[PDB]
This record gives structure tokens, C-alpha cells and sequence, in this order.
């Protein structure tokens, strides 16, 4: 017992103390220094901790490799398995791995913290087939999430793995040779022999028993009833790590033989309940390839759900027996093995039973019907008789990876070669606190007939025996229930198919008898060559790869946890409110004390500085008196280690006093709760518009918030230095000058006492231009108290509780127009959740209100805005700042006037384009304006019309599916809209080997600014890139910058290397004149020596900037960045779920400076756009408090969410002379593109209620955002959606 | 390492730039502040380095000069704060050759 | 005699063969090139403080 | 050396010649690598540049 011995990388490793509650995700980084694996969530869901785990199996006698998430595996699971890291295949220290390769040259990495895990699942894959398919290497990917890349390059990149200029040459890719891949541990391959001995591990708290034989585990059992079993730990992980749960004693079957057997006997398939769901699949799936179709009804059941279920890395761990006895009102497997009474077959020392899966197992909620001393042995998954047939559903927010909303099983009997029901099962989960089957109606159809009339009573009875009422849990009473009869309906449909042999049903219906299809991907992209005369060396318009791509590929780019840890670092974990509006009536921290390593806990009475914080100091460092919102932080923690002070900090009793809480948009306008006066715009005369107006339109719109989901949460390192206040912090920021004076004046020392170092950020997107300085300050503190350097680093849930987010927006609109479709009044008034804090609320809106307009002449217009001060987290900046929202509601009123109109939607937009000329709403020339060109372009690349009819033709031929097809465009104003940011600042040295150093006030975050940067120093220079080189951003090597946001970084930031550059050239011409033939060391070197100095700054203020809101009149923007994009969906009118079938965007990006960059640029912005639209969507509770806190439960755009043809073009000829080099910022204006998918799908939702809805051709019905699967669902009204007063009125 | 240049250098700077000594501070040396620099040595560090703080000194009150002027009875960070507003960088390199 | 003997602290960050090092010295820029002459690395990947 | 160590920092000791002029014909590590925390041994050899 007692030691642990496992591999990692070929090592070995010999854990004398293995700690129970210690996974492998910490040991690698704490324990063994690995820094290449790392944490995204702890859920299981991001894939950013993906590792390979290769064994030995007996059974198969063969070496097994599998993928696993490192955050959810216990390490006491590891005994004599080879666990594989990212550092474990290759680096730029060696050689770097095909696969690390491919997916840094592919531009598959920007800010590159999926990076790591997303290699690791190709390689497993790799690892198992040499030669994947197309499909296999997409399937691979379903655990992981990337927030940066839109997916595509990844794909594109590892689609060369299976089987006009381009972003790269798969030609220059080495061979993937298996023969030259690290073999498995021989020391550990001779211990295969050994018979497995019973091991014990005791940890702080926990003690762990890994049995060795079936006898050992039923005697276990029986000594110890309480005691939790793990196998795959993807449950009781989470449970113990968010549920706040202590099971003392644990017991792990895994190795027992007997629940890991596979059999194959006359009854059907039986799998020991240990086998992992991989395994089951692989079994399942070989059994449908070799049994006749009809014995493998359930199979192919299991197999559909199964499809859907978590991802490779999960599915490789998780237990069958796992799934069934956690007992989860939601698991979509105990539905399918209810409805066709699986046999289990259950143990204990002396007893042993076989009872066949039904309603009675799942007595309460997740307690099922075994006994203290009884274990799941075996599972006995049924063949498929003769007229029986079987289906499955799930249905959740996203496809890929999800909680269900409603899964089921349905199964049907009926009397030899009939029609006559004898059996019949429906089991449904998501309905209930425990999976159920709708007995009351399926007993009613026993006997009768498959007809239209038992199609309708049942669907009666479901409405009637799973009611759900207004309270339920989880909400979306209208949709579940939809649900449950949409499924049946497509399980009576199905079955009627099924009763037809072959060796019938409508014409028009056979769609909804069909299994979710993936059609073969196809992206193209196209931007413009150089000029053919242009140096090899001058990379600026060549696609050159992130200068950091290859070591983010390789897990040795440093994010700020990866830094290494001092031998007295300290830890810190926020505690933070509970209420979402109240007093502190008192804090307790008797039982934090009490936990092991308790060092302190920190509240605003220990700040030397002041409280008061924040961009308009309204806020506080650490609350007082009153807390604000739900996560409001009142104090921290600070322990020896995260794990103590996580417990420490969840034990701090906090005392309230409620308050009267304001916590929607309606009650801030109801109490008149706002953050100062109204905005405005107004141009023209509306009272005269409206009045010479055809007809008129209002309404009211709404837009969700956003999480912005980096996958590096909020991270800060604090060292105080001892010496007049000095403290040096290293953080994932995106403005180092507000860290740097927020620090400050919480400390109360001068700012010059405080440096702040950005190394790079696992993504920004704006979650860090400000909101970053609530981490910072709390460490600076515990830091300054402790005098030891301390860190903290958020868990996905913290990040998304506290640092806010994307701005929710409520609009109320009314507008003017004439037949042909000519806008000519409008009226919009904006209202946004500011959160309880002005930040950057109040710079949104200005942006947003510089946005109502999009690419639209509109006379007469009048926009106001207002601030809702309410009691939810603070929102901030997310790529868009306001300008998403605005753009929004000005496309969803547009799309109205085309309805109304009964004009083509392209028709009605184009005609009310902008012009080469005209002025916004705020005055201000549009120069350049190329929104036509790429409006022309789009149309004719994408084939819109030809394919509008192809839509149209289907919506004809296809009754329970529609198609939808869309074209908007969209202009986004550059600069910051506040004057003085628009500054930059550059450090460069040239050393005397003539390497040279440059320094900017620009953070990397993964847009490749400091790849960019190079480029230009380069051509500026002109000299290869090589000889220079950005190692970080730091407040003592440039002042005063601004965050790297408003996507003018690359412009500002260039044009202030740019200028240092020349001051530098400048000084050393009189060398290279003396010295022509020479080399740029022998100038460089020669200056030195006459005295000339190598070091200069840059710097760079934007021109004519300055609007005024008073007048309507002053330059807001330096130009306009212009798109197009065209997408088209395909919606299941039965489910709400929807594929993007092609997207086609054109943008226009001016003379780019890297094309690899800028479209990797697009697409990523247009997937978090589509992501906003149609997918992203938080829940709170009535009083505040939000529901969705991790990838769970918040779905952001997976793999298998993409357009399945991204195809992407850079407008060419089009230099725009107002930046660096001809180029246009590219960060930003593209994320509203993605508004094309939802325009998409509303589109889809016209057919279908044209289909079984009104009949009124321009009826207008509101659809908000995020269109997801339960708005889509619910707006296509039909029978379902549709199917007793003692008086009426009448 | 004890001379006291660091002291000096302040000294140089508060008279330079005529405000407190307390308003200005060094941290220390570093290779990516000050590159291809010549070892601390032969007596001559207070006079050129002192001389390089200077200039740099120099380029500040320049820059700041249209601000002191628009506003004469302001403080030093009244100033500053205005240059850093009208968007004046306030960072800047100083050298000096014997 | 110097009370503080000669001292150094180098410090390996991973990337691109960059290092920080601590060091107790009056030629910063001498270690700066030696310490990359001996690696073999630009000498703007080394930083001495 | 008043800089706190890092969790992973290693420490260095010079090994010197004892000898005022005189060829290496070998050096010895046997006894070295058998010290309680010894981690390895440097020598011109390992010099990357
Ligand atoms: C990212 C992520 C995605 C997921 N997606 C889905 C999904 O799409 N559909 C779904 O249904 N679930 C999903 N789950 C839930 C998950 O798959 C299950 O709870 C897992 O199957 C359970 O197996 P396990 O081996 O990990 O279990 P464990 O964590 O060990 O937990 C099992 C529980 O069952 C008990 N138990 C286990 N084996 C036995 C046995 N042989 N005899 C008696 N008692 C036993 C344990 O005591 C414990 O209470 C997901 C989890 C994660 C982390
Ligand atoms: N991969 C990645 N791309 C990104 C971000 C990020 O955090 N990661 N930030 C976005 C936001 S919000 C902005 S404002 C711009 C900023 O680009 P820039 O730094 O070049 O100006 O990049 C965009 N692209
Ligand atoms: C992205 C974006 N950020 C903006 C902004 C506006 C005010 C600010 O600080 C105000 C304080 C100093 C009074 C900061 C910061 N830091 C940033 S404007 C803008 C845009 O896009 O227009
Ligand atoms: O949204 Mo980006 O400006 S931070
Ligand atoms: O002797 Mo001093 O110049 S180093
Ligand atoms: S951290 Fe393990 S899946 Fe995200
Ligand atoms: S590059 Fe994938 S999450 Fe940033």
C-alpha cells in the first residue's frame, strides 16, 4: 500500500504520500514543475488540462492510450499508467511534434492557452489511428474549447493528418513517423506481471482504497456502507470540488476484473460496471456493424446518446456504472436503459440479484434502489426483438458537449407483424428530479393502434402527466414540455418508417425521421499578395505565424500561473458576497482559522491607502458597511497553499441585513436608478420625418450580456521588495497603467514605487482592460500585509461571477419608412445593466449610440441612451464595446421595414447604404467608404442568389426543417472615443551585436500584436526579423499607456516603433554612409564606438480626434474599418436545434499587415459573435445571484459549431492611408458580422410559421437575443407548442 | 555599491526639474532601461551620468513648458496631468558623451 | 574586501532563451553579452539587474 | 542573495584547480553524485554556445 508509482513523460515517479484529493493537473504543475498542462475550468469542459494516459490492459493484452482532463483525475487512479503532457511529445528546445507543428504554422494559436490540450487530444488520437478520417479528427475535439481562433485553422491545419496565396504549405509539414514515438515505459511494462495487491493512501482528509479483486470490494463495502466509490471521478470531482462535499473514505473498484468484463450472451451485451463509455461505444458500435438492424434498436439508442455525451476525454474515464447510480435528474443515459429495462445485475458479500431498470429504481432525487453494502456489478444492455423498436433524444443548448434540457428513451412492442401496441415505454429526464416514465400515458395506448389518433392522445397525455409548474427548476416550463411531445412525434414518425419494411409516411416528413448529419467541411481564403518586387525580409502582407505560436503549441509560453513559485509564496482567495443588496452586519473567521495553513484574512480595515477604487472611484478595493451585488468582494484569504485557502475563505461566516434590491433593467427605470444623464443623437426633424413616413414601426428589443471566457481566467502576482514601498506585480491585464495607479493608491505610495509586468494574456477581449484591477489590488494587499509575494489565479466560476461582463441592452425603437423601403425617421432608445459600478459603462453606450446607424442613410434619427445602476456584478468592455448591441437592434428593425415592405431583404438594405461622401448621424465624412465593394463581392463569391432559391426550394419540399439566408454588412468606428487614449509609446534598443529590443505600451492577449510590431520594426529597419525581438510590456520601460484595446493597437503601437526606428536609422546614417559596403553590426557597432547612442523612444498621438456631443460635430473615429458577411442556417422546427451550414465574409482590412493574423482575426471575432447571438446565455435568479458559472452550463461556440464552410476574403486594392503601412484595425469590427446566423435564423423561423403558424405574410414577431434552441423552438408554433373557464367573456 | 550615486542622480533631478527630492525615485539598473552601458567605473559616473539625467530633465521641462505657461500659478502635477491629457509624452532618454 | 562577495542569480524563463539574473556587479552591460556569448543567444534575450 | 529563492531554485559551487599549472587527465563525479541532493555536475562540456 502506501506508495504511488506512476510515469510522466517516460519518468518515473514515486509518490510516498499521494494525497486522495490530489489530481493529476496539480501534481504536474505543483509537484513535478509541468507547467505545459493547465487550468481552464476544473469542470471538466474546456479540455485545456487534456493529457494522454497510456496503460497496459489486461483483457486485450495490449498497450491502451486515452485522452482524460488532468483537473478531475485523481493521481491515486495513476498507480502503473504513463501519463503523457504536452512537454512529453516535443519543443522548441528540441523539435517540436507534427502535430505541435502543424497547428502553429495552420495560425491554429493565438493567445494559444487551449493550445496545449488541443494538441493532446490530436496526438491520443493520432496515437490510436496514424491515418484518422476527416471525422474522427473533428471528433476528437468535442472536450475542448478555443476562444480565440473560430476553430477553423485548427481544423484546416489537422485535416492534413487525415486521409491565389495561402496561409500556409502543408508541403513544408514533416511526416508523422510512429516508429520514432516514445514506447512505453519498459519498467513499467514488467510490473504487468506482479498480481495487483490492495493499496491505501491517507491524505489530509480523505482515505483511499484502491481493491484489487471483486471479493476486496465486497468486503470493503460491507466494513464500510458510507464509503463513496470513484472510478472516473467526473462526478464525485465535481461534487467535492463545487458541492463542497467530504467523503472520508473512498473505495476504487476500477481494477476488479469482474466489472470491467464484456459479454456477449444470447439476452444481449453485458459490460462490467466499470467499463468507461469509450468502451461501451467501441463494443456497441462493432455490435451494429455485425448484428442485423433489427437486434440493435438499442444499440443504436445508446449510441445516439453517447454521441452527444461530454467528450473524448470524459467518455475515456467516465464509468457506466458511474452514470446510473449518480442518479442525475439529467443523465441521458438511465432514461434509455429505463424504457428497455437494461438488466443490472447487483452484489454485495453473500447476496447477489438481477433486476431489469424501471420507474421504481430512482425512488427520490439521485437515490436509486441499492443497498448501503450493495455495488453495481454488471449491465446488461438488451438485444432488439422482432416489431420492437427503439429511439433517443437529447436536446440542450449546444450540440457538442452538454447538460440536457430533455433526453429521453422511447421503446414500442407491438403483437407479431402489427400495427397493435403490447409494449410501450417513454422515459424522459430533465422533467423531474429523477428520470420517469410516463406510465399514465403509455398504459392508455396499450392495445391500440399506431395511428394519427394515438400520435394525439399521447402527445395529450405527456401534456398532462409531465406538467411543469411555474417554479420549476431550471425554468423553460413552455419549451421542456414542447419538447417532450416533439419528441414523441418524431419517435411515432420514425416508427411508422420503421412498420413500413422495405427489404411509408408524407412526402414532406421523412426529415424528422433522420439522426443529426455532418456534411464534409470546405473553407477558402483569399487576401492579396505582395508586391512582387518586395525583400524576402520585408514580411510585413506575408501570413507570418504568431511569434509564439510554436511555443504556446508546445507548453512552454509562460502565462502568469505558470511562473514559477516563491519557497514563501503565498496564496489568496477572495470572499465575496452572498446577497445580491445588504449590510455586513459582522464577519466571522473562527472556522477559517482553523484550517491548516490559515495565514490571515484580509478586509477593507487593512488597506494603508484608500478603499476607494475603480475608474470613477465608485467602487471599493474591499467591501464596507453595505455589499452591492451577489460576489461583491468583502475580503481574502490567505493561506500556505490554494486548496487551504479556498476552504479557509468558504468558512468565513458573513452576517446580513438585506436591502431593497434593483437588480433588472426595468426596475432601474421603474426606481429611476441610473449613473448620470441621458445620451444623445439626434439629426434632422423626426416630428417631419414620421409625417412624410408611409408607414411606421415600433417595438422593443433585447440583447443578453456575455461572458467573456478566456481560457486564462483573472490572474495577479504580487512581490513587495521591502524597501520604500516597492512591489513588483506580474498580471493578465490588458492596461498595466490602471494596475499600476489602482495599486498605488490603495498602498498610498507614489505610482514610480510600483512595477507591473504583462508577459502575455490567455485572452483579454476587453474582460481585462479595467476589471483585471479587482484580482491585482486584493494580492498587492496580502502582499503588503504579508511582506511574502503572493498570487491568486480565479476559477472559472469566480472569473465569471465577478469581473463582469458584456453589457445587456434593452431598446425601444419606432421607425419611418416608405414603401420602397427608404428609412426615414428613427428613434431608438438604448438602456444598458451597467452593474453596480460605473467602469467603463458610460463609454459603451457612446459607442453604441455612434452605432445605431450601421451602414444606413437615415434623415431624421434620435438616439438616447441611459445607465441602469443595479445590483449585479459590474459589466464592462467586451470586443464590441457597445457597438454589437447598437449594430443589433439597427438590423433587427431593419429586417422588420423589409418584411413589411415585402421587399428582398439585400434590396432594402443596399438602397439605404451610405454613400462615398455622406455623413453619419454625427457628422462625419465616410472616406473610403468600401462597404459597396464588399457588399458586391460577398454577394457574387457566396452565390446568394442562386442560392436563395435553393433555400426556397427546400423550405417547399421540407416540412419539420427550414433554411435560412442572410447578408449584412457593418462599419465600426476606430479610435477610442476618449481623445487623450489615443497615444502610444515605444522603448527600442539596439544592443552592440546588433540584436535589437523593442518595448510598447501593448499587451499580447493572442491578436499577435507583438508579432506585428516585429514586422514593422523590420521593414522599418530593414533588417530580418530575427535579429529582433519583444520579450513583454512593463510601466518602467513606457509610461502612461492606455489599454491595449479599441483595436488601434497595431496602429498607434506601430507608428510609435515606427518613429523610434527612424530616430534610429537617423543615427546611424553617417556610419552607413562611411561604411556602404558594411554590414548593420559593423554601423551598429561603429556608432557605439564614436559615443552615438542605441537607445530611443517613439511615440504617436492620433490626429484630428474630438467629437462633441453638444454640437454633433468634431471627428469621433480616424476611419472606418468595413465587412460583409453571408450565412446560412438550417433549422429543426421540432427540436430549436441548428447547424450554420456556410458563411461567407469579405472584409476590408485596407493593406494588411499580416493576413494570417487579420482573418484568424475575423474568424474568431465572427464565432464570439455568432456565439453572442445564438449560443451564450447567463441565467441569474429573481434576487440576483447567477445560475451558469461554468462551460457547463454556459456554451460558448464548440468545434462542431462553426459555419461547415468558412470561407473568408481580404478586400484587395484598397490601401487606407490614415494608419501604419496601408492597414486598418481588424480587432474588433468583425465580431458583428456574426449577427448573419441570427438574421439567418429568423429568416428559417418566417418559413416555419408560414408552414403551421399565422398566415399573414408580414406578420412581425420578436425575437431576441441570444436566439437559442428554446427561443427558436418556441417561435415555431405548431400543434405541439399550441396542444377551462367556469364563464367567458365573449 | 555604496558611493552614493543613486543619491546624487536625485539630487540632479530634484534641482533639474526644481521639485522635491520626494517626488522623485531609482529603483536600480537594468540592461533593458539604459542598454550598452559602460561599467561603473574610473570615477566618472556622477559626472556623465548625472550629466545624462540632466538632458533628459531638459527634454521634460521643455515639453511641459507650454502647460507651465497656460497655467503659472498651477502645481507640478497640474501640469503634468495637462500634458498627459493633451496627449505630450512624458518619457524620455537623456545622454551624454565627454 | 567588499563585504558582499561576488553573487548571482540567474533565473531560466523557457522561451526563446530568454534569462533574468540578479547580479552583484558594475558592468551590467559586460555581463549582459558574456552571459549570451556563452549561451550562444542575441544578447537582447538576456537581462541583467 | 537577500532575494527570497524560488519553490525549484537550485544551488551552485564552483569547482576549482588546486593545482597552479597543469593538464586535466580526469575528473572524478563517483563520490560527488553520492551526496544527498547533488543534481548534477557542470564542465566546459555542457557549454551550449
Ligand atoms: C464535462 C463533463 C461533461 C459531462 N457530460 C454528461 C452528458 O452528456 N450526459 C450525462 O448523463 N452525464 C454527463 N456527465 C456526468 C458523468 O459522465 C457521469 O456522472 C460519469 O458517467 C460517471 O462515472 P464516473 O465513473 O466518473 O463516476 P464517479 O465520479 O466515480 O462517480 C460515480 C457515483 O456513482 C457511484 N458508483 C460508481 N461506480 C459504481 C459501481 N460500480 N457500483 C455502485 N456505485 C457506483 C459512486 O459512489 C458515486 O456516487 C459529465 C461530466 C463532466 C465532468
Ligand atoms: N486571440 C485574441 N484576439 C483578440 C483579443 C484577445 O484577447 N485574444 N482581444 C480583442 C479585443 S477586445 C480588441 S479591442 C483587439 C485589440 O487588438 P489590438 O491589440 O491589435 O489593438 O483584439 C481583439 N482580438
Ligand atoms: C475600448 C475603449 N475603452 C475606453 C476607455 C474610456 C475611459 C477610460 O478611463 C477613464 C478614466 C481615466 C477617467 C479607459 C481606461 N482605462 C478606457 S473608450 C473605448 C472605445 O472603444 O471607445
Ligand atoms: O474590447 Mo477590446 O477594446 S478591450
Ligand atoms: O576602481 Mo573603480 O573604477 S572600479
Ligand atoms: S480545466 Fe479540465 S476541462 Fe477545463
Ligand atoms: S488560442 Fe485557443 S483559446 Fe486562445
Amino acid at each position: 500500500a502506501d506508495e504511488l508509482v506512476f510515469f510522466v513523460n517516460g519518468k518515473k515517479v514515486v509518490e510516498k504520500n499521494a494525497d486522495p484529493e490530489t489530481t493529476l493537473l496539480a501534481y504536474l504543475r505543483r509537484k513535478l514543475g509541468l507547467r505545459g498542462t493547465k487550468l481552464g475550468c476544473g469542470e471538466g469542459g474546456c479540455g485545456a488540462c487534456t493529457v494522454m494516459l497510456s496503460k497496459y490492459d489486461r483483457l486485450q493484452d495490449k498497450i491502451i492510450h486515452f485522452s482524460a482532463n488532468a483537473c478531475l483525475a485523481p493521481i491515486c487512479t495513476l498507480h502503473h499508467v504513463a501519463v503523457t503532457t504536452v512537454e512529453g511529445i516535443g519543443s522548441t528546445k528540441t523539435r517540436l511534434h507534427p502535430v505541435q507543428e502543424r497547428i502553429a504554422k495552420s495560425h491554429g494559436s493565438q493567445c494559444g492557452f487551449c493550445t496545449p490540450g488541443i494538441v493532446m487530444s490530436m496526438y491520443t488520437l493520432l496515437r490510436n489511428q496514424p491515418e484518422p478520417t476527416v471525422e474522427e479528427i473533428e471528433d476528437a475535439f468535442q472536450g475542448n474549447l478555443c476562444r480565440c481562433t473560430g476553430y477553423r485553422p485548427i481544423l484546416q491545419g489537422f485535416r492534413t493528418f487525415a486521409k491565389s496565396p495561402s496561409l500556409f504549405n502543408p508541403e513544408e509539414f514533416m511526416p508523422l513517423d510512429p516508429t520514432q514515438e516514445p514506447i512505453f515505459p519498459p519498467e513499467l511494462l514488467r510490473l504487468k506481471d506482479v498480481p495487483p495487491k490492495q493499496l491505501r493512501f491517507e491524505g489530509e482528509r480523505v482515505t483511499w482504497i484502491q481493491a484489487s479483486t471483486l471479493k476486496e470490494l465486497l468486503d470493503l463495502k460491507a466494513q464500510h456502507p458510507e464509503a463513496k466509490l470513484v472510478v472516473g471521478n467526473t462526478e464525485i470531482g465535481i461534487e467535492m470540488k463545487f458541492k463542497n462535499q467530504l467523503f472520508p473514505m473512498i473505495i476504487c473498484p476500477a481494477w476488479i476484473p469482474e466489472l470491467n468484463a464484456v459479454e456477449h450472451g444470447p439476452e444481449g451485451i453485458s459490460f462490467g460496471a466499470a467499463c468507461a463509455l469509450s468502451s461501451v461505444e467501441k463494443t456497441l458500435l462493432e455490435a451494429v456493424a455485425k448484428l442485423p438492424t433489427q437486434k440493435t434498436e438499442v444499440f443504436r439508442g445508446v449510441l445516439e446518446q453517447l454521441r452527444w455525451f461530454a467528450g473524448k476525454q470524459v467518455k475515456s474515464v467516465a464509468s457506466l456504472g458511474g452514470n446510473i447510480i449518480t442518479a442525475s435528474p439529467i443523465s441521458d443515459l438511465n432514461p434509455v436503459f429505463m424504457a428497455s429495462g437494461t438488466k443490472l445485475t447487483i452484489v454485495s458479500r453473500g447476496t447477489r440479484r438481477t433486476v431489469p431498470m424501471d420507474h421504481t429504481f430512482f425512488p427520490s432525487y439521485r437515490k436509486t434502489l441499492l443497498g448501503p453494502e450493495e455495488i453495481l456489478l454488471s449491465i446488461e444492455i438488451p438485444y432488439s426483438r422482432e416489431d420492437e423498436f427503439f429511439s433517443a433524444f437529447k436536446q440542450a443548448s449546444r450540440r457538442e458537449d452538454d447538460i440536457a434540457k430533455v433526453t429521453c428513451g422511447m421503446r414500442v412492442l407491438f403483437q407479431p407483424g402489427s400495427m397493435q401496441v403490447k409494449e410501450l415505454a417513454l422515459c424522459y429526464g430533465g422533467m423531474a428530479d429523477r428520470t420517469i416514465s410516463a406510465l399514465k400515458t403509455t398504459q392508455k395506448q396499450l392495445s391500440k393502434f399506431w395511428n394519427e389518433k394515438l400520435l394525439q392522445d399521447v402527445c395529450a397525455g405527456l401534456a398532462e402527466e409531465l406538467s411543469l409548474s411555474p417554479d420549476a427548476p431550471g425554468g423553460m416550463i413552455e419549451f421542456r414540455r414542447t419538447l417532450t411531445l416533439s419528441f414523441f412525434f418524431k419517435f411515432y414518425l420514425t416508427v411508422l418508417k420503421k412498420l413500413g419494411k422495405d427489404s411509408k409516411l408524407d412526402p414532406t416528413y421523412t426529415s424528422a425521421t433522420l439522426l443529426f448529419q455532418k456534411h464534409p467541411p470546405a473553407n477558402i481564403q483569399l487576401f492579396q499578395e505582395v508586391p512582387n518586387g518586395q525583400s524576402k525580409e520585408d514580411t510585413v502582407g506575408r501570413p507570418l505565424p504568431h511569434l509564439a505560436a510554436a511555443m504556446q503549441a508546445s507548453g512552454e509560453a509562460v502565462y502568469c500561473d505558470d511562473i514559477p513559485r516563491y519557497e514563501n509564496e503565498l496564496f489568496l482567495r477572495l470572499v465575496t458576497s452572498t446577497r445580491a443588496h445588504a449590510k455586513i452586519k459582522s464577519i466571522d473567521v473562527s472556522e477559517a482559522q482553523k484550517v491548516p495553513g490559515f495565514v490571515c484574512f484580509l478586509s477593507a480595515d487593512d488597506i494603508p491607502g484608500s478603499n476607494e477604487t475603480g475608474l470613477f472611484n465608485d467602487e471599493t478595493v474591499f467591501a464596507k458597511d453595505t455589499v452591492t451585488c451577489v460576489g461583491h468582494i468583502i475580503g481574502a484569504v490567505v493561506a500556505d497553499t490554494p486548496e487551504h485557502a479556498e476552504r479557509a475563505a468558504h468558512v468565513v461566516k458573513v452576517t446580513y441585513e438585506d436591502l431593497p434590491a434593483i437588480i433588472t433593467i426595468e426596475d432601474a427605470i421603474k426606481n429611476n436608478s441610473f449613473y448620470g444623464s441621458e445620451l444623445k443623437i439626434e439629426k434632422g426633424d423626426l416630428k417631419k420625418g414620421f409625417s412624410e413616413a408611409d408607414n411606421v414601426v415600433s417595438g422593443e428589443l433585447y440583447i443578453g450580456g456575455q461572458d467573456h471566457f478566456y481560457l486564462e481566467t483573472h490572474c495577479t502576482i504580487a512581490i513587495p521588495k521591502g524597501e520604500e514601498g516597492e512591489m513588483e506585480l506580474f498580471v493578465s491585464t490588458q492596461n498595466a497603467m490602471k494596475t499600476q495607479s489602482f495599486v498605488a493608491k490603495m498602498l498610498g505610495v507614489p505610482v514610480n514605487r510600483i512595477l507591473v509586468r504583462v508577459k502575455r494574456m490567455g485572452g483579454g477581449f476587453g474582460g481585462k482592460e479595467t476589471r483585471s484591477t479587482l484580482v491585482s489590488v486584493a494580492v498587492a494587499l496580502a502582499a503588503y500585509k504579508t511582506g511574502h509575494p503572493v498570487r491568486c489565479m480565479l476559477d472559472r466560476n469566480e472569473d465569471m461571477l465577478i469581473t463582469g461582463g458584456r453589457h445587456p441592452f434593452l431598446a425601444r425603437y419606432k421607425v419611418g419608412f416608405m414603401k420602397t423601403g427608404t428609412i426615414v425617421a428613427l428613434e431608438v432608445d438604448h438602456y444598458s445593466n451597467a452593474g453596480n459600478s460605473r467602469d467603463l459603462s458610460h463609454s459603451i453606450m457612446e459607442r453604441a449610440l455612434f452605432h445605431m446607424d450601421n451602414c444606413y442613410k437615415i434623415p431624421n434619427i434620435r438616439g438616447t441612451g441611459r445607465l441602469c445602476k443595479t445590483n449585479l456584478s459590474s459589466n464592462t468592455a467586451f470586443r464590441g464595446f457597445g457597438g454589437p448591441q447598437a449594430l443589433f437592434i439597427a438590423e433587427n428593425w431593419m429586417s422588420e421595414v423589409a418584411v413589411t415592405c415585402g421587399l428582398p431583404a439585400e434590396e432594402v438594405r443596399w438602397k439605404n447604404m451610405y454613400k462615398e461622401g455622406d455623413l453619419t448621424h454625427f457628422n462625419q465624412r465616410l472616406e473610403g467608404f468600401s462597404v459597396p465593394r464588399c457588399w458586391d463581392e460577398c454577394l457574387k463569391s457566396s452565390q446568394y442568389y442562386a442560392r436563395k432559391s435553393e433555400v426556397d426550394k427546400f423550405n417547399k419540399e421540407n416540412c419539420w426543417k427550414k433554411r435560412g439566408l442572410c447578408i449584412i454588412p457593418t462599419k465600426f468606428g476606430i479610435s477610442f472615443t476618449v481623445p487623450f487614449l489615443n497615444q502610444a509609446g515605444a522603448l527600442i534598443h539596439v544592443y552592440t551585436d546588433g540584436s535589437v529590443l523593442v518595448s510598447h505600451g501593448g499587451t499580447e492577449m493572442g491578436q499577435g500584436l507583438h508579432t506585428k510590431m516585429v514586422q514593422v520594426a523590420s521593414k522599418a529597419l530593414k533588417i530580418p526579423i530575427s535579429k529582433i525581438y519583444i520579450s513583454e510590456t512593463s510601466t518602467n520601460t513606457v509610461p502612461n499607456s492606455s489599454p491595449t484595446a479599441a483595436s488601434v493597437s497595431t496602429d498607434i503601437y506601430g507608428q510609435a516603433v515606427y518613429e523610434a526606428c527612424q530616430t534610429i536609422l537617423k543615427r546611424l546614417e553617417p556610419f552607413k554612409k562611411k561604411n556602404p559596403d558594411g554590414s548593420w553590426e559593423d554601423w551598429v557597432m561603429a556608432a557605439y564606438q564614436d559615443r552615438v547612442s542605441l537607445s530611443t523612444t517613439g511615440f504617436y498621438r492620433t490626429p484630428n480626434l474630438g467629437y462633441s456631443f453638444e454640437t454633433n460635430s468634431g471627428n469621433a473615429f480616424h476611419y472606418f474599418t468595413y465587412g460583409v458577411a453571408c450565412s446560412e442556417v438550417e433549422i429543426d422546427c421540432l427540436t430549436g436545434d441548428h447547424k450554420n451550414l456556410r458563411t461567407d465574409i469579405v472584409m476590408d482590412v485596407g493593406s494588411s499587415l499580416n493576413p494570417a493574423i487579420d482573418i484568424g482575426q475575423v474568424e474568431g471575432a465572427f464565432v464570439q459573435g455568432l456565439g453572442l447571438f445564438t449560443l451564450e446565455e447567463l441565467h441569474y435568479s429573481p434576487e440576483g445571484s447567477l445560475h451558469t458559472r461554468g462551460p457547463s452550463t454556459y456554451k460558448i461556440p464548440a468545434f462542431g459549431s462553426i459555419p461547415t464552410e468558412f470561407r473568408v476574403s481580404l478586400l484587395r486594392d484598397c490601401p487606407n492611408k490614415k494608419a501604419i503601412y496601408a492597414s486598418k484595425a481588424v480587432g474588433e469590427p468583425p465580431l458583428f458580422l456574426g449577427a448573419s446566423v441570427f438574421f439567418a435564423i429568423k429568416d428559417a423561423i418566417r418559413a416555419a410559421r408560414a408552414q403551421h403558424t399565422n398566415n399573414n405574410t408580414k406578420e412581425l414577431f420578436r425575437l431576441d437575443s441570444p436566439a437559442t434552441p428554446e427561443k427558436i423552438r418556441n417561435a415555431c408554433v405548431d400543434k405541439f407548442t399550441t396542444l377551462k373557464p367556469w364563464s367567458l367573456r365573449v
